[PDB]
């Protein structure tokens, strides 16, 4: 068998085995191990410059910064070739794409037989939460990418420190990645090697993850999505916790009280930005803090509460529209050390997106780029054709500790304990600015229920209303209705203790007015709805109830530093009956797609909102 050149420190013969056997199927020229450090991701780097994947970006702009463009085809998650090859098609139910498992391995095996012909296959050792600790679990996840193993350096604890962890016995999460993209000897790379063929695969049963012919990070960085999500939504359901698509903020106010919250907005709906916001004027005295952006492992203890750990390293994060007023703290985590994909170029060698003319004098839109396409940019090109120098969903890679509001316990694998809940989709119509649910069951109805407008962090037509439960649809590992039976059973769990259950609330950011522009100013402004929040955690803030829950009243927030009026309020929070009427009629859909094990109490909290809105 190849050599697969395993380090001294890898006293794990099961996993070698595993290591072994893939090679064999996947016939790479030669194995090399990640050991994870400083001096290996910049050779890494540097092979990736060699191989015109990176561009080095200025070092006196944009300190250890590299720059990848890909292939137009590979931007973006494709949710349509994503699948859950559960045993039985109900245990991935209405929400997931299934494939008899026996029947999906034999459509893979051909195309992962000497899918790496011509490459280096590199073994990249991860931990999901803090090493070693309780909650944290280790995946391997062998790839013919160079670029999924830098981005793995910075979004997981990636590299030898692992092995110690893993011991000679330890068990660890089966990732295989492929480019899909073999070369044959003295063929010519290209610089974005794909497929146009893609599959990202899971078996909950083993916890095999299988990804082909996409290194867009959200298909090939599989411990984020994949693991951290799909196979962990699935231990968590047989074992008693939550695998979430959540951010994870503090928050203190001026008398110095700490609360932390758990927010479920779908890809591209504003997670990064609320996780990490700057209280604006008015706030004197609050500060916010960023355990985490995306992903959110939550568990029940004795005490009634609910802690929270954020499993990632990192943030991959939307670049398009950060800039200083919109998101500073991003804007400073982004200043080095930062891989950045599918954004423009300048003409000094540093990166542009739309979004940060609103820091250029002027605010002018620079006056040459070339943009993710290698094609050169103007204003002028702008005007006429509307071509982006920054791809929609181009992103940024960066470590959590450049973040300067990152949260003391952000790596605490103790958690945090979530004193309230919000979800929230992109909703141009209908949905108020803010609702806070009577019960922890109306909650979980309205997470269950909730829709968002389709966005460019998947494939397909964007700005198409949807219904997004949780912000899961992409991401749930099992059946969505045995997954809102879950949430039903952990409450009524923290009611058994005599605690207090956490408010859930529903958000709307994404109001548009008659010209299709944004009725609420949100990004920092948004920290008005928090504090309202608060108050409401507190038991001193006041609210009116409506159809669907409890709402702020005008006087209700701090407007200070803010002009937006009283009748500006009235729109965004005002419950229109004819839309929620339609809206209720999307619900039942919904529900007629998932009747299968559709817990009885959704469909008795949604005839309780139809009495009020006939009322
Ligand atoms: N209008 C508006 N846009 C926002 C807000 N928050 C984020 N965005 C934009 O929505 C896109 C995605 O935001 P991001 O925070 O990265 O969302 P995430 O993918 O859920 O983490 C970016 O273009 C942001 O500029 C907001 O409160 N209002
Ligand atoms: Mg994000
Ligand atoms: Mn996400």
């Amino acid at each position: 068998g190849l050599n697969l050149n395993t380090p001294a420190y890898v006293k794990n013969a099961k996993l070698i085995a595993w290591v072994a056997d893939m090679v064999a199927l996947c016939k790479p020229d030669t194995v090399y191990w990640c050991d994870g450090s400083d001096a290996e991701y910049q050779r890494l780097c540097q092979q990736l410059v060699d191989a015109g994947t990176f561009k080095k970006l200025n070092e006196a702009k944009r300190p250890n910064s590299y720059l990848a463009c890909s292939d137009p085809s590979d931007v973006a998650r494709v949710e349509d070739r994503t699948y859950i090859c559960s045993a039985k098609e109900e245990n991935a139910g209405p929400t997931n794409n299934w494939m008899e498992p026996s029947e999906m391995r034999a459509t893979l095996q051909p195309l992962f037989d000497g899918c790496m012909r011509g490459r280096t296959m590199y073994v990249v050792p991860f931990s999901m939460g803090p090493l070693g600790s309780p909650i944290a679990h280790i995946g391997i996840e062998l790839s013919d990418s160079p670029y999924v193993a830098v981005n793995m350096k910075i979004m997981t604890r990636m590299g030898k420190a692992v092995f110690e962890v893993l011991g000679t016995e330890g068990d660890f999460v089966p990732c295989v990645h492929t480019v899909g993209a073999p070369l044959a000897e003295g063929e010519q790379d290209v610089t974005w090697p794909c497929n146009k063929t893609k599959y990202i695969v899971h078996y909950p049963e083993t916890r095999e993850i299988w990804s082909y012919g996409s290194g867009y990070g959200g298909n090939a960085l599989l411990g984020k999505k994949c693991f951290a999500l799909r196979i962990a939504s699935n231990m968590g359901r047989d074992e008693g916790w939550l695998a979430e698509h959540m951010l994870i903020l503090g928050v203190t106010n001026p008398e110095g009280k700490k609360y932390h919250v758990a927010a479920a907005f779908p890809s591209a709906c504003g997670k990064t930005n609320f996780s990490m916001l700057v209280p604006p004027a008015g706030f004197d005295g609050w500060s916010v803090t960023t355990i985490g952006d995306d992903i959110a492992w939550i568990k029940p203890a004795a005490d009634g509460k609910l802690y929270a750990i954020n499993p990632e390293a990192g943030y991959f994060g939307v670049a398009p529209g950060t800039n200083m007023l919109t998101n500073p703290n991003c804007m400073l985590s982004v200043r080095g050390n930062t891989i950045f994909t599918n954004v423009a170029l300048t003409d000094d060698g540093d990166v542009w997106w739309e979004g940060m003319e609103q820091d250029a004098p002027g605010k002018a839109l620079p006056d040459h780029l070339i943009d993710w396409q290698g094609k050169d940019w103007t204003p002028q090109i702008a005007k006429e054709t509307g071509a982006k120098a920054a791809h929609p969903n181009s992103r940024f890679t960066v470590a959590a500790t450049n973040n300067p509001a990152l949260d003391s316990a952000w790596d605490d694998p103790k958690g945090v304990a979530i004193d309230a809940f919000i979800f929230g989709g992109r909703r141009s119509t209908t949905v108020p600015l803010v609702t806070e649910a009577r019960s922890w069951v109306e909650g979980v109805y309205m997470a269950a229920t909730m829709g968002s407008e389709t966005t460019a962090a998947a494939t397909g037509q964007a700005g198409v209303v949807r219904r997004d439960p949780f912000a899961m649809l992409p991401f749930m590992g099992y059946n969505m209705s045995d997954y809102f039976q879950h949430w039903l059973d952990l409450g009524k769990k923290l009611a058994a203790s005599g605690a207090t259950l956490p408010k859930i609330y529903t958000t709307n950011w994404f109001r548009k007015g008659t010209d299709g522009k944004f009725v609420w100013p949100g990004y920092g402004e948004n920290m008005r709805v928090l504090a309202w929040m608060i108050d409401r955690i507190e038991g001193k803030g006041q609210g009116e109830d409506h159809v669907t829950g409890i709402s702020p009243s005008y006087e209700d927030l701090n407007w200070t530093g803010l002009d937006f009026s009283a009748d500006q309020f009235n729109t965004v929070t005002s419950i229109d009956k004819a839309a929620w009427l339609k809206e209720l009629e999307l619900h039942a859909e919904l529900f007629k797609q998932l009747e299968h094990h559709l817990p009885k109490e959704l469909g008795e909290t949604k005839a309780e909102i139809e009495r009020r809105l006939a009322a």
